[PDB]
């Protein structure tokens, strides 16, 4: 059966979103280089090893979804310098997400999160991502251009025996789901840096770990719409780390007010006519 | 033709919805008391007096849809102790929203806002809401369930001729918009702290305003899901003033994370399965 169409990101850069829109996933290849892997990776490490189970009795919100082996940890900018900078603001990233979201306007980061599963961790059942979080979605009618889409970045390798992410292509356009098995699917087979980009409705899951020796581990940016809310906040973040980020970055990360793209559009987070950035006078590009 | 229906926000609470959800219209008598309205009218007056046209050149975000007789202030949390206080923790107003939202979870507030209509100010074109900021309602199935609904409260008298609210009941169920004629509306006649309450789908329009001297104004109360974005921001609210709040109130102004309906809800704004409330250590009902 045909595999995940690949794509450079230096050479296919305008051929990547149409790729996704027709099949439901692509992967682009090198879409981080391996030193902003190697810095993020470095940054985010203890971090991933501090977290506890998604679930714990800890916390507020506990994910009663994810596995016990799975750790994930979400709002990146104040753990990661090459979060911040460098993945917030990719080029490639901002091309795919302007050619994905330009009928509805500002796209944002809906989630940041590194994910890290233990080894023999079992595969996901197959899945769209946002139902959890935003049951608005499947309201949307099926021929809706896709409201969020997610970057699912390799940190480590992805093979078929350690877990490499499953996709069913062409299920973003599937209304009955009858067809679901694991029988449909093809693997995101990845070196570190590689993305596996995928829409809110395409159908896939995680893969089973079988080493038993491996850790694999991914960074999955959901990049959605601005009248989306995010999964995560970044209201607790430092000023100081705020004010370090390009204007572009701040938007991302809900510290700007957002625009549609209605030809008379009135905007989004705004302040009696005017942005956040503005109001609160927030200066970009201050280094720490 | 068949008038909005009048309903007491004292005897007919549980029936305000399912009226709403019917009708596309229903009109709460007494919706707030005549002393709130007085509360809220004198902490508002100079805010209102010092706005600028809605599309004044000096605006970041300019709203170009609104009239130049149209005077409207948001963000009226730091304006108001009566909307702090007294609206936001309306128990009217949060049976009607968890009555209208159940299906996907906790609603807040996407815009507070005091409109001033000047003298003569015209009637506005027959329109649905929220098509200048969430393009994404557009593509929402015709059964969708409504994911914002306005409470449009009288501040002064709405009377026929100084430009009472036109609506079209039955409105929110049309798929074709050909029937759309001034025609069609009935007003809503209201006295001060009445309200109307409608769905995003809705058809009204401003009335126009044909005495000359008389000053309509109004409290817009556009709530809606938690997954959609609010029009208006309160992240440059002074930290006393939410620290203030109920809890409640702190989280209809985006103080606090929220939740979806979903059984096994992952959340939304949260950090790293936590509470912005909690990681801020953020306190409530602190007075001023
Ligand atoms: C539940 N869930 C996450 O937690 C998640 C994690 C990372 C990035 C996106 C994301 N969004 C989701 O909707 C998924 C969906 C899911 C996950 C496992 C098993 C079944 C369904
Ligand atoms: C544009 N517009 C607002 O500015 C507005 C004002 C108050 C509360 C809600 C609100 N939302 C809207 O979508 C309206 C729609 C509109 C207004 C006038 C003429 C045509 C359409
Ligand atoms: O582990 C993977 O490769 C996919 C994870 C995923 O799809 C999810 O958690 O939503
Ligand atoms: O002026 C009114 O009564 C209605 C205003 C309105 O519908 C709007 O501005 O969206
Ligand atoms: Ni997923
Ligand atoms: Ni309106």
């Amino acid at each position: 059966k045909s595999q995940i169409p690949r794509l450079s990101a230096i050479n296919d850069l305008h051929k990547i979103w149409p790729t996704v829109e027709e099949h439901g996933a692509a992967i682009i290849e090198s879409f981080l280089s391996l030193d902003i892997v190697r810095r993020l990776n470095e940054e985010v490490d203890p971090f991933v090893k501090i977290e506890p189970i998604p679930a714990a009795k800890t916390k507020d919100h506990p994910n009663h979804v994810l596995s016990t082996t799975t750790r994930l940890v979400n709002v990146l900018a104040p753990i990661s310098k090459a979060y911040r900078e460098d993945v917030l603001n990719s080029k490639v990233l901002h091309r795919i997400c302007s050619d994905a979201f330009h009928v509805y306007g500002d796209y944002w980061v809906l989630m940041g999160a590194v994910m890290e599963l233990a080894p023999s961790n079992p595969a996901q059942p197959l899945h769209r991502d946002m139902r959890f979080s935003h049951p608005i979605v499947e309201y949307l009618k099926p021929d809706a251009p896709a409201t969020s889409i997610n970057f699912l970045v390799a940190l480590s390798p992805f093979t078929a025996e350690n877990g490499a992410t499953h996709v069913i292509l062409g299920s973003h356009k599937w209304q009955n789901l009858s067809n679901v098995s694991m029988d449909a699917t093809v693997r995101a087979l990845m070196n570190p840096g590689d993305a596996l980009l995928i829409t809110d409705s395409t159908i896939h899951c995680g893969g089973a770990e079988t080493t038993g020796t491996e850790t694999r581990r991914l960074l999955t940016i959901t990049m959605g719409i601005s009248q989306l809310t995010p999964l995560e906040s970044n209201l607790a973040v430092p000023r100081p780390v705020i004010e370090s980020l390009t204007p572009l970055a701040q938007r991302l990360l809900g510290w700007a007010s957002q625009r549609s793209a209605a030809p008379r559009d009135i905007g989004l987070l705004t302040i009696r006519g005017n942005s956040i950035e503005k109001t609160m006078n927030l200066k970009a590009e201050q280094p720490l």
